[PDB]
């Protein structure tokens, strides 16, 4: 049972306030924290902010913390329920909120508490978090995921002209996860040199996700750099490329703009038909095997088209916003074959696990993801393992809000011993391993 | 007694390997990670690296990890010593190393254990970490430190012509530590807007410590930016500026090059006296209240002369390298009046605390420090509090390897309830 719940305001990796919760049980103290996004789809579970302009620019989260300490806490404590009952405790909060998008308490308030409970439940069962999570999702044989490092930030994640948002490297040819870390870290370091020597030292700083933010515009340039770093590191036959366009960030009047960070100019606009032609080039020119949000969150048409031709992975983000309703539609229209799992987009663990299953049962793939605004919390590490998704993207091997996850994953592999199995080339369908 | 010690190779905030230790006792598991400094002093303890230029660019630390699992672990365990015995345990490791700079096992291999022991000890004493540290140090009046956020970077920490390395903002006028975080964050966000409106969006990316590095040359321009961000954020009477010149980086043949990041041209080199005059102006025109490594680590004449001609805080880093011996000479020659405390620079908790008490004993100020290469570990957050140094620099308010420390400090303050104090304008001498 829950003894005491106490939330507070801490700062995420961007310097903005976020929710953190301490949940007490006879087993001990369990703490968790909520991440925050920069490029958020309109259909995302509401994130409740204070709006007090004279404090943190209105980004404060004192209201969400109050809802937790003064309302949610006594509610879950009275329930007498044990922290092991994730599904029950989560519903109680959903019902108490009473809104569809968690607009009364905020998805950040409910999620914080949900995460803390999961951790407490695992302890009550004397099992590591990833084990408890697997039991909740109904899994048995855990599997370490292939990491997708965003080594080159763009869009709203970094200061530069680059339209597209993320350019990732996936060590599918690694021997294990620990080895995958070495490959990604090594390629990343080489990449720093390639950029320094080609664009100068003043271009080796990093963006919100730890990726380098050079001063360029061409989306193919970023792809050439990554391809070079990989080859220069001697991993052409082991590391592939993935990317997140985040078209919704530059959607303007039924036209995708590859230069939104620059003064508005309708002259430099392309249609979804054009935008898709570019990907067909990227997929053939570079070892790209995955493309997230290649179109706008409401451009269902283009999506179903692209997926019908390409044989690679098409990840939905703002299109599905980890929401069963939006997913049902995409599954129906075959708009994509992969789901990006963002827990704070749905607002609770229970729904996130249910959202993952919905994807998997439909033959889709699942990539657990962080938010551009992260914290030292490492929950998603045990999450991706417990759900056996086989793939996670939680930043470049730079900035600890990212490394915290990757380090925890290497510990999980260590903890599994011989039972540790790397997804590898089966990152899309690890159920065969 | 220690039951088990298992070391592993994790990655730091820069993507480079480092040491992490798990220490098991009847009370559970205790983990700690060791940071890695960039511009390190040449006298500090030595960080052991594998040297395999093919693996992690020769930055692997598998060796240090083995020195722990294969040698240290069985040793400390077989001694049956309690984890509350920080000194006896640290010493036992120090002698097992033999060298006077922990080069046999690596300061990182030794510190990893030293930390995990301290955290375990605190659990043994049924006290929070910062309280245990206070008992080991012999302090009772806990106090929160004023945070020093590195907002603008230069020297060898970023890409630009900026000679001086760090430019920090200190919310000495905040109401509490929690409030100090708001002031710092807010100024930080304002600064990013200033740089965007003057140097362009392409100049708002962060460096290793979460700060910005706009392409500029004049160190005065850096000071000007910070001053504007502060005033525009509306905290002119509550936030001061801290400086970290890292002069050793541009010391050249007895002179100094404030443009050393541009093809060597010895015709611009300036003398220590000329440099100190520049500082004097900065202290006059800007709210500079603290300067770290204003001169080369071995330019004693300049340190002592400067310290005797100013009333601001003079911080020794590459000068003292958290080394008792080095500190003794600085004290005796009045080289500086504040010691930068870097735990990995000395190698052990006991020695680190030893170094801090020596400084404070001579009326010195003490500022706890992070390393350009940090981890999710927050030990130093509890350290600066238990040692009552009143000041700590552990990054700008960006990048979690920095926010991790700052958030811990806010918990600690919350944990201290009413009996909680904030150094405030007394960060130089909180002992008052
Ligand atoms: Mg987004
Ligand atoms: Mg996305
Ligand atoms: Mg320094």
């Amino acid at each position: 049972s829950i003894e005491k719940i106490w939330a507070r305001e801490i700062l995420d990796s961007r310097g903005n306030p976020t929710v953190e919760v301490d949940l007490y049980t006879a087993k001990g103290l369990f703490r968790a924290a909520v991440p925050s996004g920069a490029s958020t789809g309109i259909y995302e579970a509401l994130e409740l902010r204070d709006g007090d302009k004279q404090r943190y620019l209105g980004k404060g989260v004192l209201k969400a913390v109050d809802h937790i300490n003064s309302t949610i806490a006594p509610a879950l404590i009275s329930s007498g329920l044990s922290v092991v009952e994730q599904e029950k405790l989560d519903n109680l909060m959903l019902e108490l909120d009473g809104t569809e998008n968690k607009s009364k308490f905020g998805a950040n308030a409910i999620l914080g508490v949900s995460l803390a409970v999961c951790k407490a439940g695992a302890a009550e069962r004397e099992l590591p978090l990833y084990r408890h999570i697997a039991q909740l999702a109904g899994n048995s044989d855990l599997i370490l995921p292939v990491p997708a490092f965003n080594v080159i930030n763009g869009g709203s994640h970094a200061g530069n002209k680059l339209a597209m948002q993320e350019f990732m490297i996936l060590p599918v040819g690694a021997e294990s996860f620990r080895d995958a870390m070495r490959l990604g870290a090594e390629v990343y370091h080489t990449l720093k040199g390639v950029i320094k020597d080609k664009y100068g030292k003043d271009a080796t700083n990093v963006g919100d996700e730890g990726g380098f933010a050079p001063n360029i515009l061409e989306n193919s340039e970023a792809l050439e750099l990554v391809k070079e770093a990989i080859d220069k590191a001697g991993y052409t036959e082991k590391i592939v490329i993935g990317m997140d366009v985040a078209a919704s960030e530059f959607y303007r009047d039924g036209k995708y703009d590859l230069d939104f960070k620059s003064p508005t100019d309708p002259s430099r606009y392309i249609t979804g038909d054009q935008l898709g032609a570019l990907y067909q080039d990227f997929v053939r020119d570079y070892p790209v095997v995955s493309i997230e949000d290649p179109f706008d969150q409401d451009d269902w048409a283009a999506w179903s088209k692209f997926t019908a031709n390409v044989g690679i992975q098409i990840v939905g983000d703002d299109l599905t916003v980890t929401n069963p309703k939006r997913i049902e539609r995409a599954v129906e229209e075959k708009a994509c074959n992969c789901l990006l799992l963002k827990v704070n987009q749905i607002g609770s663990v229970t729904e996130a696990i249910q959202a993952c299953k919905l994807a998997q049962e439909n033959g889709w793939g699942v990539m657990v993801s962080h938010r551009s605004g992260e914290t030292e919390d490492t929950f998603i590490a045990d999450l991706v393992v417990g759900l056996c998704t086989g793939q996670i993207k939680t930043g470049a091997p730079c900035r600890s809000e990212r490394l915290a996850k990757y380090n925890q994953l290497m510990r999980i592999e260590e903890e599994l011993g011989d039972e540790a199995r790397f997804a590898g080339h089966n990152f899309r369908n690890p159920s065969v391993l």
